[PDB]
């Protein structure tokens, strides 16, 4: 269980080790305003992504962050969000957890 992967073709992501505590917690549940709930894990680090279009603030859940969607690279599923144009670090990544697979590496 130390790497992460695209639950639905298997793409490699994301690493355990590069989890990244934000405001004292790695994970976040929240809402977009189509009242969706997303149980989202923020990591330094992540790769096999494809970042669409430019940044946006609308309704950026994390404080000074503008945020693009991240889908899997290799098939297209939405995985969450990199967010960038912000402080310590400048930018990281959201990723929703029930859309990744975890095991070994
Ligand atoms: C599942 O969709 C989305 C769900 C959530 C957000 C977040 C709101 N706050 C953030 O920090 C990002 C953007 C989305 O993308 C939208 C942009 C154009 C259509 C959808
Ligand atoms: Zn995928």
């Amino acid at each position: 269980a130390s790497i992460f992967r695209c639950r639905q073709c298997g793409q490699t992501i994301s690493r355990r080790d590069w989890l990244l505590p934000m405001g004292g917690d790695h994970e976040h549940v929240v809402f977009n305003p189509a009242g969706m709930i997303f149980r989202v894990w923020c990591f330094s680090l992540a790769q096999g992504l494809r970042l669409i279009g430019a940044p946006s603030g609308e309704f950026s859940w994390f404080k000074g962050y503008d945020w693009t969607i991240a889908l899997c690279g290799q098939c297209g599923s939405h995985l969450g969000w990199h967010y960038e144009g912000g402080s310590q670090p400048q930018t990281f990544f959201g990723l929703i957890k029930d859309r990744l697979a975890e095991g070994p590496a």
